[PDB]
């Protein structure tokens, strides 16, 4: 059994946290944003995972390297030379995701977090003996994703509408169970499959939905990957507890990696993620922040809503809230305060960044 993860590009939607590494290696929830689905995908008995991607696959051989080894998984990458869309991938990958053995492969957007019911997927993919299955969630917006109109009691979807007109409530999760049989419905170029393959398949009366159990959270905006974590975090408290730690000083659900460090004195949470290899000093203040691999956060410092990147440093008495990005390597002098700001790696925070909602809600005019 096989399955490819459409990637796409390097990521210039999450700068510069993709200026160091590119988007399926930026951690979330302490490890690489790639292992959450190549992990679900090894669970259900995965043995090859295609990456197709756009960019020149060296940088990241390092990383797979080693997680191949580690998790017992073949990870190849399908470099496009032209964008192909998101069926496209599909066929510049057809010699590697069929084997001959005739079992249907699995295809993930590599910006999708969810729970990853892939056994239950497929069983109720056999159930059906249907040619594609789809996972589908409810939002409140249906119109920034593409609507899965469906009939219940056997799941068969009547049409994959993108863009639309409230036509329905269920939306495409990004987690797709294809048979062989789909790609000969796709030809080697450039194809969208939310707009030809997918409304082809629903006129053969072969494509099925399955609703998708649990949170699930496109995170491409750096804005959702706060909410990712505290949708993940939520979900990890309800299947196993005890990987979150807990204690006087913690509040809500937060996640430390085992080789992470925090002084007396802290209140950490809710919503926190600490890398490994972190220093939190005496009296720091963590909420609703993602804290990367071997940044120190100094004694008294306050850091809220916002993302450190890998090897950053904060100063003491250092105030960081509302969205601030860190970069790689970043230094925050002492007693520094930073409102929104967006920082290239290993650049020196000397000065204050103001950049407030009522700032840039202001300099409009
Ligand atoms: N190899 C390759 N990958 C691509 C390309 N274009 C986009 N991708 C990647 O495929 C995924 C889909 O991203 P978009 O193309 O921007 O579509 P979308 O607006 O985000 O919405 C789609 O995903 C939602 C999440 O499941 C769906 O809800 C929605 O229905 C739709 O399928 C992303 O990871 C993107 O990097 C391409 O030309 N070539």
């Amino acid at each position: 059994m096989k399955a490819l993860i459409l990637v796409g590009g390097f990521g210039t939607r999450l700068r510069p946290l993709t200026l160091s590494f590119p988007k399926p290696l930026v951690d979330f929830a302490n490890k690489p944003m790639i292992l959450h689905q190549i992990e679900a995908l090894k669970a259900v008995g995965v043995d090859e995972v295609v990456l197709a991607i756009n960019y020149q696959p060296e940088v990241m051989l390092n990383f797979l390297k080693d997680f191949e080894t580690k998790l017992e998984i073949k990870i190849t990458c399908s470099q496009e030379t032209e964008p192909l869309g998101t069926a496209g991938p599909l066929a510049l990958a057809r010699d590697k995701l069929l084997d001959g053995s005739g079992e249907p492969f699995f295809v993930l957007n590599s910006d999708v977090i969810s729970e990853y019911p892939l056994k239950e997927m497929l069983e109720f993919h056999k159930s059906h003996g249907g040619e594609a299955s789809i996972m589908v969630t409810k939002v409140d917006e249906p119109s920034k994703y593409g609507v899965v109109v469906m009939e219940e009691s056997t799941g068969r979807v009547e049409k994959f509408v993108e863009k639309p007109l409230y036509v329905g409530n269920k939306i495409n999760a990004g987690i797709y169970l294809l048979n062989p049989s789909v790609l000969d419905k796709i030809e080697l170029r450039p194809t969208s499959i939310e707009k030809e393959t997918f409304p082809k398949i629903a006129a053969a009366q072969g494509l099925y939905a399955m609703v998708l159990p649990g949170f699930w959270m496109d995170i491409g905006q750096p804005r959702d990957y706060i909410t990712g974590l505290r949708l993940y975090l939520d979900s990890l408290r309800k299947k196993s507890p005890a990987k979150l730690t807990s204690g006087p000083h913690i509040v809500g659900n937060v996640l430390v990696d085992e080789t992470a460090t925090i002084g007396e004195g802290c209140l950490i949470g809710p919503d926190v993620a600490i890398g490994p290899g972190c220093i939190v000093e005496s009296g720091v203040r963590l909420s609703r922040c993602t804290v990367m691999r071997g940044v120190r956060i100094k004694k008294h410092a306050c850091i809220s809503s916002s993302i450190i990147g890998w090897h950053s440093t904060v100063g003491q008495w250092a105030r960081i809230e509302n969205m601030t990005i860190l970069g790689e390597d970043v230094h925050v002098s002492d007693e520094i305060y930073s409102n929104g700001g967006v920082v290239l790696p290993h650049k020196e925070i000397k000065s204050n960044i103001l950049k407030p909602e009522i700032v840039m809600k202001l300099a409009a005019a």
